[PDB]
């Protein structure tokens, strides 16, 4: 049985919270000398929606099958691999869950792919040629890309909001019993042109910022500097036991504030496009 929960963490409780976790879990690092630079922690996502904000409303109301679409990269602006990600909301008798699917695209192909000029076949030509991945897996990835490209064109999606944050990942590899992420410097930035400002100049992302938090060059109206860290806890508890006592103690402690449905996408839209949206998540006033 797997459970996911999200919490806010006041800046005054961040260090103390880290000390508790690191007592039990290692931090993942991605260089072999186990040294890391400032940009290594960065994760940036460009969320797409249309001018009616169809996707925002779908995710807000938690419609069955409501999709969120985002283009994500890890690290700094030299990063060339862009993840085209789709999150789907699911509900049934067993309860709730989030389903994520993604495929990878070189940066220089992104615009052209989104316009339907660069086809899915073209996208996966090198992958098929290589013969590394089994054919069925390739055909299923291509179906994913076709579905995403179709919605993008069909619903006229465009860049709307960017989330940026630094993520620390606490996890002992090959052990999913407990996985914890702490996101700091959380920021949302406008990427839309809804007020007539062509923020991306028809690129898939603005280029007047990189990962240079705190992004002092942005106009105040374009940015939301979130005050709290966001903590996410992914448990895979073996039926029919309970989650580790240190995990339970932690989540129930004064250190964290549970915000079950929290969503950086939804927070960004509601905060930055406040005069435009007609419904608001319940972690915000009304």
């Amino acid at each position: 049985v797997r459970q996911t929960t999200k919490y806010w963490v006041h800046p005054d409780n961040i260090t103390e919270l880290k000390l508790i976790i690191l007592k039990h879990l290692p931090v993942l690092v991605f260089n072999t000398n186990k040294e890391f630079e400032r940009e290594d922690s960065a994760i940036t996502s460009i969320y797409f929606d249309n001018e009616n904000l169809d996707l925002y409303y779908g995710r807000l109301r938690k419609d069955e099958g409501a999709e969120a679409h985002r283009l994500r990269w890890y690290g700094g602006m030299s990063t060339d691999t862009i993840f085209v990600e789709r999150k789907t909301h699911r509900e049934d008798w067993t309860g709730e869950k989030s389903v994520k699917a993604r495929f990878a695209l070189k940066e220089r192909h992104v615009n052209d792919f989104l316009k339907g000029k660069y086809t899915v076949d073209q996208v996966f030509a090198k992958m098929r040629k290589e013969g590394k991945k089994p054919m069925n897996e390739i055909e299923n990835l291509e179906a994913l890309a076709s579905e995403i490209q179709y919605v993008m064109l069909k619903k006229k999606l465009r860049p709307v909001v960017r989330s940026f944050y630094n993520r620390t990942a606490f996890q002992l590899p090959g052990d999913a019993r407990v996985r914890i992420s702490l996101d700091t410097e959380l920021t949302m930035v406008r990427e839309d042109n809804f007020d007539g400002v062509d923020r991306t100049h028809k690129n898939w992302r603005r280029t007047d910022i990189g990962v240079d938090w705190p992004f002092k060059q942005l106009d105040d109206k374009d940015i939301c500097r979130f005050p709290y860290a966001v903590l996410e806890v992914k448990l895979q508890t073996q039926l029919g036991q309970e989650p580790p006592e240190w995990v339970r103690e932690l989540v129930g402690s004064h250190l964290v504030e549970p915000v079950p449905k929290f969503s950086k996408f939804i927070h960004g839209v509601a905060t930055l496009l406040n005069d435009k949206v007609d419904s608001i998540p319940f972690w915000l006033p009304q």
